[PDB]
């Protein structure tokens, strides 16, 4: 129940622009998430923020124009409450998207949506 | 139960023992704990006004201090927040609970009143 509660605070936060120290700007959109958070669920941040895992003070601004905002949307949602909207259009956006970020786990929910799907 | 929320927490434990965007310091009897603000700012009301007024400011760490409890009761606490499981004893419980208050962790004393219960019945 704690991890439940917790993940729920950690979303609102980003919601509220609270402890906010990434900018993320995809197809020209600002999201706002946390470091500590995305370098513990992405592979490419965790390279990424490496970098300025100890440094504190200016947001780190990553910006991406390999996938679209609605795809980087439902993956940042993803981070922030484990629940993954797909469907049979953005399925494959999705896991495409994934793999660059090396996000194992996103993989592996679209494969098991393409599989249930196709079954 | 979800096994995203599991995996979470567990790196962002490895995060504060490896001193990983730990933007906090807490010191308690004399012992030095680092961990991150928006985790404490979501689990302690102490913490969610303590970190209030730098919520959105970054730079220098935030350091607390606390004199009314020891650091072997913070350190349960603190490993409650980074990993759900509270260690209760018949040593503890009342010490734990106290400090609960006072960081205005609800959670916690839900947990020490179920494990009160719990052994009396």
């Amino acid at each position: 129940s704690h991890h439940i509660r917790l993940l729920q605070q950690l979303d609102e936060q980003r919601q509220k622009d609270l402890f906010c120290d990434c900018h993320i700007i995809v197809e020209g959109q600002m999201f706002k998430a946390h470091r500590n958070v995305l370098f513990a669920s992405s592979g490419y941040f965790k390279m990424l923020l490496s970098q300025s895992c100890r440094d504190m003070g200016e947001p780190i601004t990553a910006t991406f124009d390999v996938f679209s905002a609605d795809t980087f949307t439902a993956i940042l949602d993803f981070v922030y409450s484990g629940k993954l909207p797909l469907s049979g259009q953005n399925v494959i956006e999705v896991m495409s998207a994934a793999d660059y970020l090396q996000m194992t786990d996103v993989i592996g929910v679209c494969k098991m949506f393409i599989k249930s799907s196709l079954d």
